[PDB]
């Protein structure tokens, strides 16, 4: 896929309602890749966390984004692929047990999202949710990410999930 110019108006509006950081992310082999992000130059700094800046490589067991994109797998290749690439810890919240990163995939199945605190990162939290095309295919992930002290858990619940889920919508008819 090749689109994610249409997707850069949908994220600034993310981000002018919350101050908060929002991008596409997609899938290659074991890591996840940025494809776009929310920028406003009026309030937002150049500076920014390990995957918030745009280009940036992230371990899939680490993140919302990732956790939601292999979800959609079946059981038997989620298998073959923690078998493959394996769960490095990087920091003391990382899921690296098989058992738990199995029920948490098929909770973030059940569920359609998937909160991630600190699991990659110190200090830094994100929410993610699929993206699908027309045909229903799972494409890319959309998520929300920011630092510890400045968003609680439940905002990103209880306020950033509903936009999340009306603007994943409203794609999946563009994409
Ligand atoms: O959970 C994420 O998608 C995420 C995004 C950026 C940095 C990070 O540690 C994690």
């Amino acid at each position: 896929a090749h689109l994610p110019k249409v997707a850069q108006s949908f994220l600034n509006l993310l981000c002018a309602q919350t101050s908060l950081t929002f991008s596409i992310v997609v899938l290659d082999e074991h890591e996840v890749v940025p494809v776009a992000r929310s920028y406003l130059p009026q309030q937002d700094n150049r500076v920014s966390p390990y995957g918030m800046h745009l280009g940036n490589r992230l371990p899939a067991h680490a993140t919302s984004t990732g956790k939601v994109l292999l979800s959609v797998l079946d059981r038997e290749v989620q298998i073959e692929w923690i078998e493959k690439y394996g769960l490095k810890r990087l920091t003391p919240y990382t899921i690296t047990d098989e058992h738990t990163f199995l029920e948490t995939l098929d909770a973030v199945r059940q569920s359609d999202y998937c909160l991630s605190t600190e699991e990659h990162e110190l200090g830094v939290i994100a929410i993610a949710v699929p993206v699908l095309n027309a045909q229903g295919l799972t494409i890319a992930a959309l998520n929300c990410m920011s630092q510890t002290n400045r968003v609680q858990p439940q905002y990103l619940i209880d306020q950033v999930l509903p936009l999340l889920r009306n603007t994943a919508n409203e794609l999946r008819n563009l994409v």
